[PDB]
């Protein structure tokens, strides 16, 4: 039950959104992100997930709605430049060029099941600098 279509457009556009307000070039879906994304999401695990690769580390992750999930990753822009804001920095980051987003439907035991969301970024996050750089 998932209309592939539909989930491209609103990630896209919850990030999108973001960049534009900011001046910045929009993101363009990869696939073989979002594959990653998914990869990472099936497994169940927001604190411990097992990742491959060089860019592996290079997304976020959330629980709940798309909404909800994004916004908590924004909500983190208040402290920029510290490592806690490192989720927002992955949205607005002006090197960043693409993003793949990925979903799972994971369960609590004897309780309501909820999604687990990841999105992926390329290229990948670096230094303060480069971030920045066009």
């Amino acid at each position: 039950q998932f209309d592939p279509d539909s989930f491209k457009n609103k990630w896209l556009e919850l990030h999108n959104n973001e960049r534009t307000t900011r001046q910045l070039d929009s993101l363009e879906w990869d696939g073989d992100l979002a594959w990653k994304a998914q990869q990472v999401a099936t497994q169940c695990n927001v604190d411990n997930p097992q990742l491959w690769g060089d860019n592996g580390a290079s997304f976020n992750i959330g629980r709940y709605t798309k909404e909800q999930a994004f916004a908590e990753w924004t909500a983190t822009s208040g402290s920029f430049p510290d490592d806690r804001s490192i989720p927002w920095q992955r949205i607005v980051a002006n090197s960043a060029q693409k993003v793949g987003c990925g979903e799972a439907t994971c369960v609590l035991e004897g309780d309501m099941a909820y999604t687990v969301n990841v999105c992926y970024y390329d290229p990948p996050l670096s230094d303060y600098y480069t971030n920045a750089g066009d």
